């Protein structure tokens, strides 16, 4: 049972996770099998060559973010002793120089987020084995350095280096004498404004070059941002990329480009991905000679090139876009225009493999929707934040938004259409005319107040994942959404009436009509009364999310009206009743929770009482989540009540005592969470296939009655007890603040 | 006193004290007993023995309630009895004839018997709303023939939210205000409102309602049928000021209805079907004295027409003060469409909210000589780039001011919140009247403020830009509005770790109030101070002072140091663990009021308050403070209001109150006191101790006596000043012991 680290198997070797653990030195209590040690995000101040003796087998050390709340003192030669150290991470250590005397065995080295202004032969030219060197965020609006000093030739002895990052450093010019072995060179945000024919000569293996953020489009710029003198673009020579025949990824985002020279791409037959955002390329997009040089481009990003001051009627697409045969995905966010006609997109209609058109953030008023019918492979039409009306971390892509445009779970069903954040205030009769067969539709946040009658989706009848969240939809009618007989996922989260005065009544009869509806999300609808029918009914449904509603009212109704709301959900396995303000649940109401349940969530309510006997009604229940409540006690024999429960979550409650023979002999129960409660000790009498037990944030009384518990922690090494550091003695005050393991 | 808080009359507040019976510990004086929101179950005639000079009793919201025969009869000076939310089956028998106002709202009273109320001849104001509705039970409210005709001094009768089906016969001529909203009447005969010549207000709303997209359950009349109202219904109603026909599903309005009614002042037609009537509008000629007209939410379902068709007969509305046209829904507003309103000499509010209007020929608001309030929220104006629940509430009318008073007070106010102005167009404000108060809130507006955008309306004094994505890192930003006094930039952030440059503030000659809450400000470029000689209030909540002041090179020790006229600073929600001692001392010594609440403060240097000689109010709530001096007097003598709610203070000196003198309000609620010392015990007027784990034996009784000794020092919420230890005591009020 490791301390303070969490050791464990990783593939075919053993790993010590020792982070966010307030340590002030390296531990010497580390397992002897460990080959990779993460000590990051801690209060460690000094490293000497003593700090990692008896761990010669180490391969990977991470000392990132040390310390938290001067710098990190690394005594020269501190690691030379580690003959198998391949990867060494030293980010955010406030270093003032590359550590002296680093071990030749290294292959990956990160020195990001330091105050290293000097790249010497003294520091790195001895590491002939480096593949991956990362030096970014080292001189970035640091008043000293005025400029990064790159000792000449420092890099040429690195004859096996494949990755060099120097982004967010003031370099003014490209370092000379870079090794032939490079495949990826990152020079983003380096105030490199001119690029010569010499700069990238002898890099015949380059697959990636990043020159983004030089001559920034510093307008609309979140961060500190010095645009070049005038409005000037980065200046890239005519033959700058001539010997770069392997280039696959080129990023020229935010280089203020107005024109694009087609000659840059004459010897680049494999360019796969080209980022051109935050530039001024509206003219170029209309003509675009360079589009003829890119038959293999798979991703083009031209987002946010809009002209300041302008909201022009139409977009203008070069016919040359048709010369983009390999194109998978086009990103045109924030060009900004009013009307999209069938004709404007003719070039793209032939491109065989085009699956993503991203047209977010253009404030487009009208789209001639029939155009999308002419694409044999659209999977993702993304029109968020437009104005359609009704019809009648330094390791992150800094400039191109990387997360999925549309949730996987939605997109997975088929064609995806995202009309979130438009002006669709009611669903017009012609709203979805001429649309291809949409499987996944997003109307979220349209101030949309439709009274659903079963006729509004008929033109796209096969939607399977509908997201309607954050509108004002009236689904009082029991015919509502029935025209979509294949619907599998409906999200009504955050739907209210166009007033948010309380008191709104709901009719939920439409639910029963669906024959393969699987997941329904009624969260935050502030549901306190159902009118006429008082039960939910569906043979299909599997998941119901009832969070953020007033079950509290519903279930204390004088007349027992809703004692059976969720019983007629006959196949349900997952029910979330969190955030419903519950103090006490009517024993009758709980016994009508449908017995098909596997996962019940009642967390974040105000329960003082929970009747454990009722879990006999639930022979297939595996996960009970009761966190964030006020409960005071537990049954003294849980095994009696259920023998199917695997996971029980009691963190953030008021429980002070663990009953005798409680854990004995539930057996069923693998994971039990008791953290953040009021336990002071754990009795000899309370002392199973339990494989994890959470106890952090409980005020303990060490010493001495606690000793029982300890020898239990030693004879049961199988019972993993996470987060030991945060299992803290409350008292006596001489122990206070210690782990209960310190003794 | 206990348990009532008691203060030409005398009011005992016994609201919300979890009382289970009418206290007998009630000062004989008391003429107003408020017992609402409690656990009271029975009211016998024992309950108000020797409380014989009571004027008013509230018993609302208890807890149904078992009130005995003639239980209130004893009380000869009782005028006002409120009995709302008491689950009563029937009106109480034996109510005192002295009553002048009764309320029986939210009960189960399905029968209006003479037995119950006909002997209450001094009644002036009767309320029986919300009793029979949405329940089986009763099928209909049984109202005894002639029950009201003996209440000849009755002025207001409210039966709203009951099922009546027809208006009650035999109503007393003295009625001035009859309320019949949501009562299920669908026809109004000539005879129903007969002889009621003193009526100033009639409410018939929710009768044949416009149900579809109504919040609460709602039932349109069979078919699409409106309420049917005889031609003459209102013939002998010449005195009416208020007519409420909201949600009556009206298509056609009979101008004859208003022949005899030349003083109607407020007409409400929200939630009807009157797009046709707004167009023709014969009834509009019968309203010379009308001041507030409301045609809101009459949109035709399906439709989103180009234009709004406004009858010329709108110009026969010479007394109109405020017109409400929300939810009409139309794409474009032409200058020509609002001609009829341009000669109305006293029109000051046009309300066009929630119409989804794409365009507005703005120059049209120049031909109106009294417009103070143009409210255009939730429309779709775009950047311009070209030259030329509670019973007693109003269900259908938006009661609250359309624009914050503080803004409108400066003059002509334009609200364009929740529109589509993503950047400020070059001609955005051309052809506007001289505008003092502007709301541009919630427009996804990403404009780069360069000091030229606002020049067409340069006399703006109040400007609201909250919930946008503005860039004001240029020092010229907004400086074209030299008369600017209030500027709100709360919840502005970059669209996607953003620098801020806050030099623009300094340029303003006359800027009173700057709000930058929730701007996640962690760094300032170039200049590290904020400078101004005008600014009186800065709000800096929801920013990252914690970063700026844990700054390794001390660049921000004097951020606010230069706001020389500052009296109110708000550093709430700044995640401040610690304040650097000197940085604290560099807060404008002009301060009257300092808020450092809802941070994470473990220590607070109580000495640095000698430096703040004007300080009246200090707010430290919701932190982690472990202790306090002990000698507050030494450190300041101006402090009137100290707020310590929600800290970890376990000791209370003991040199506190001996002597601070200056202090009028000390708030120690939700701390960790176990007791108040004997050494711990000259004027102060409110003390807040509830929420502490008090140790209830056998001291402190000294505090118990010190409460008796010092009666002046009001302590609120006694009932929640709770013994944590030891059960027995656990859960009792410290005033109960011996
Ligand atoms: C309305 O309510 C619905 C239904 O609850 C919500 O939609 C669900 O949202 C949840 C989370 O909010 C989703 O659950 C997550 O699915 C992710 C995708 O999993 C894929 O890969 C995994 C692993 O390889 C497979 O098991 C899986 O089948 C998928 O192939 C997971 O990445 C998430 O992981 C969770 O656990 C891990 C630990 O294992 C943690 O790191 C995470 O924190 C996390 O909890 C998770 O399981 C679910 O997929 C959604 N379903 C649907 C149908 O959309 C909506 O969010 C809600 N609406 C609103 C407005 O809130
Ligand atoms: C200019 O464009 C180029 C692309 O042409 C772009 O380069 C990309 O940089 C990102 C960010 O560094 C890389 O993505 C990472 O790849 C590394 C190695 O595979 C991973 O370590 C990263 O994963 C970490 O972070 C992830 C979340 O971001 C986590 O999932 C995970 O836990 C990791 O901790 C991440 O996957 C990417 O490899 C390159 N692209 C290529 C082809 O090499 C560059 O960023 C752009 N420049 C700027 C300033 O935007
Ligand atoms: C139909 O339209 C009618 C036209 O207004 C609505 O009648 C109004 O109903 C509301 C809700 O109950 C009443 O609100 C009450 O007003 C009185 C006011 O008393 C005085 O004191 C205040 C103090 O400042 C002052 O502002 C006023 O001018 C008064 O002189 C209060 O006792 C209540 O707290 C509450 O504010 C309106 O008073 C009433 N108007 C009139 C003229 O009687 C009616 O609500 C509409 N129907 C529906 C269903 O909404
Ligand atoms: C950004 O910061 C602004 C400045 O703090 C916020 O504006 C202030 O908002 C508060 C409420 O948060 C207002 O204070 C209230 O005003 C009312 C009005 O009282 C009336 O009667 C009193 C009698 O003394 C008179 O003095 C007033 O002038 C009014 O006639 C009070 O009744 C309340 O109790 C309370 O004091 C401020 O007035 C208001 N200031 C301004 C300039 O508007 C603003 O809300 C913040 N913005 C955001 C988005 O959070
Ligand atoms: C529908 O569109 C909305 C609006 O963009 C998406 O909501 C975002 O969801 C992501 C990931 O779930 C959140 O981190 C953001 O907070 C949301 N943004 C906003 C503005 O609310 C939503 O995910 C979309 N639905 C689907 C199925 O993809
Ligand atoms: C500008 O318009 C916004 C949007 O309507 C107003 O925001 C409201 O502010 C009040 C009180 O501060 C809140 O109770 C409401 O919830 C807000 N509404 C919304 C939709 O956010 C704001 O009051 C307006 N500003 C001025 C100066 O009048
Ligand atoms: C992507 C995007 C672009 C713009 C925008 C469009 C046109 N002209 C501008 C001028 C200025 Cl000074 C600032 C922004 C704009 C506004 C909002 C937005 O979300
Ligand atoms: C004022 C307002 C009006 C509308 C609206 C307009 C036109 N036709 C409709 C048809 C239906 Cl079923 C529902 C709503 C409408 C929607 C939202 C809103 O706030
Ligand atoms: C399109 O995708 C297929 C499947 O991967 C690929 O084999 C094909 O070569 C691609 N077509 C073009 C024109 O690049
Ligand atoms: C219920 O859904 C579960 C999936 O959770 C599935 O295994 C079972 O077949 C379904 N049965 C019915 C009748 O829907
Ligand atoms: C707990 O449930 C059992 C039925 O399993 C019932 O007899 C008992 O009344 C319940 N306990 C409480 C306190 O309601
Ligand atoms: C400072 O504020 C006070 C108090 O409102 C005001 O009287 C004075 O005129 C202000 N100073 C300036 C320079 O405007």
């Amino acid at each position: 049972r490791s301390y303070p680290c969490d050791e464990k198997k990783q593939n075919d070797s053993v790993i010590a996770e020792c982070s966010n653990r307030r340590l002030q030195e390296v531990p010497q209590t580390v397992g002897k099998y460990v080959t990779e040690l993460d000590l990051s995000d801690n209060f460690i101040t000094h490293i000497t060559n003593e700090s990692f003796q008896g761990l010669q087998n180490l391969t990977k050390i991470n000392l990132n973010h040390n310390p938290n709340v001067n710098g990190l003192n690394i005594t020269d030669g501190a690691f030379l002793n580690l003959k198998n150290l391949r990867e060494l991470l030293l980010e955010d250590n406030q270093l003032p120089q590359i550590p002296s005397g680093l071990p030749e065995s290294l292959t990956e080295l990160s020195l990001i987020q330091n105050n290293i202004y000097n790249i010497t032969k003294e520091g790195i030219s001895r590491l002939i084995n480096l593949k991956n060197l990362y030096l970014a965020w080292n001189c970035y609006f640091n008043k000293v350095c005025e400029k990064t000093n790159i000792e000449d030739g420092v890099f040429e002895t690195l004859t096996n280096l494949e990755l060099l990052s120097l982004s967010f450093n003031s370099l003014s010019h490209v370092p000379p004498k870079l090794p032939s072995s490079l495949r990826k060179l990152f020079l983003s945000n380096t105030q490199i404004k001119y690029i010569s024919e010499e700069d990238f000569k002898g890099l015949i293996n380059l697959t990636l070059l990043d020159l983004s953020g030089n001559c920034p489009r510093c307008f609309n710029a979140p961060f500190p941002c010095v645009p070049c003198d005038g409005g000037a673009s980065i200046n890239i020579d005519r033959f700058a990329f001539q010997n770069l025949t392997q280039l696959r990824y080129l990023n020229l985002s935010s280089t203020s480009l107005r024109k694009i020279n087609a000659a840059w791409f004459k010897n680049m037959p494999h360019l796969k991905v080209l980022d051109l955002e935050f530039n001024y390329l509206v003219g170029e997009i209309a003509s675009g000679a360079f589009l003829t040089m890119l038959p293999r481009l798979e991703i083009l990003d031209l987002s946010f090139n809009y002209i300041k001051g302008s909201y022009p009627q139409h977009i203008n697409i070069s016919r040359n876009f048709s010369k983009l045969l390999s194109l998978r995905a086009l990103h045109l966010r924030g060009y900004v225009f009013q009307e999209l006609r069938e004709d404007d997109f003719q070039p793209l209609m032939q491109l065989p493999n085009l699956s993503t058109i991203n047209l977010g953030i253009n404030f487009i008023k009208q789209i001639d929707f029939k155009l999308f019918q002419n694409f044999s492979n659209l999977e993702i039409i993304y029109l968020s934040e437009n104005r359609i009306s009704p019809l009648v971390d330094p390791h992150s892509n800094f400039y191109h938004f990387t997360r999925p445009l549309i949730k996987p779970q939605c997109a997975a069903y088929g064609k995806a259409l995202d009309l979130s954040l438009n002006s669709i205030f009611f669903i017009g009769p012609n709203q979805f005319e001429n649309l291809p067969d949409i499987a996944c539709l997003n109307l979220s946040a349209n101030s949309n107040a439709q009274v659903l009658s079963g006729t509004e989706f008929s033109a796209i009848p096969h939607v399977k994942y509908l997201d309607l969240t954050n509108n004002r939809l009236d689904f009082d009618n029991a015919s509502a959404l029935t025209e979509l007989s294949d619907l599998e996922v409906l999200d009504l989260s955050y739907n209210s009436h166009y007033f948010r005065i309380a008191g709104v009544t709901h009719h939920l009869e439409f639910i029963q009509n669906f024959t393969n509806l699987k997941v329904l999300n009624l969260s935050h609808n502030n549901i306190y009364t159902l009118t006429d029918k008082y039960n939910l009914e569906s043979k299909s449904l599997v998941e119901l999310v009832f969070s953020g509603n007033r079950l509290d009212i519903l279930w204390n109704d004088d007349d027992n009206r809703y004692i059976s709301i969720f019983k007629g959900l006959k196949n349900l396995t997952r029910l979330d009743l969190s955030l419903n303000r519950l103090k006490h649940i009517p024993n009758e109401a709980f016994l009508n929770l449908p017995a098909s349940l596997t996962e019940l969530h009642i967390n974040d309510n105000m329960l003082k009482f929970f009747n454990w006997t009722l879990l006999q009604q639930f022979p297939r229940l595996e996960l009970l989540d009761l966190r964030g409540n006020k409960l005071l006690f537990l049954t003294d024999s849980l095994s009696d009540f259920t023998s199917s429960l695997r996971t029980l979550l009691l963190s953030h409650n008021r429980i002070s005592h663990l009953p005798s023979g409680f854990l004995s002999e539930v057996s069923s129960l693998k994971h039990l969470d008791l953290s953040s409660n009021l336990l002071k000790t754990i009795n000899k009498s309370a002392l199973t296939k339990l494989s994890m037990l959470e106890l952090h944030g409980n005020p303990f009384e060490c010493t001495c009655d606690i000793g029982d518990f300890r020898r239990w922690m030693d004879e049961h090494l199988n019972v993993k007890i996470p987060r030991l550091v945060d299992v803290i003695c409350a008292s006596p005050g001489d122990q206070r603040g210690k782990s209960i393991v310190s003794l």
